[PDB]
């Protein structure tokens, strides 16, 4: 299925899901992989701000890459999804915010659900 406003994207990564919410217009709006590798420049590996990612709002066509991907909604089974209208400004709202970017903590993933189902 074509990804409509609201949806869920799951994007088959190595080793991993990488999940964004696709707001139209072939954009998304995610929890965007950090750049920098833990301990570049000056920064310890330890640092708190090690894996950093921002809430980014970019093209679908750019996240996904070569990658396969598919709308992922199946969590309405179990949680009445919020009307499209808020998940979409609260999607926006988030824009600029930051979270931790572990892979282990699925972050991405709890970042675009809450979107979706409050």
């Amino acid at each position: 299925q074509e990804p409509k406003p609201g949806d869920l994207i799951e994007i088959f990564r190595l080793g991993y899901e990488h999940w964004a919410l696709y707001i139209g217009d072939g954009y998304v709006i995610h929890l965007a992989p950090p750049s920098e590798y833990p301990g570049a420049g000056s920064s310890s590996v330890f640092s708190v701000l090690s894996n950093s990612a921002e809430v980014k709002r970019e093209r679908l066509e750019d996240v996904v890459g070569g990658c396969c991907y598919r709308v992922n909604n199946s969590l309405d089974h179990e949680y009445q999804p919020r009307p499209v209208e808020v998940i979409i400004s609260s999607a926006k709202e988030m824009v600029g915010q930051k979270m931790k970017y572990s892979i282990v903590s699925r972050n991405c993933e709890h970042f675009v659900t809450q979107l979706r189902y409050g």
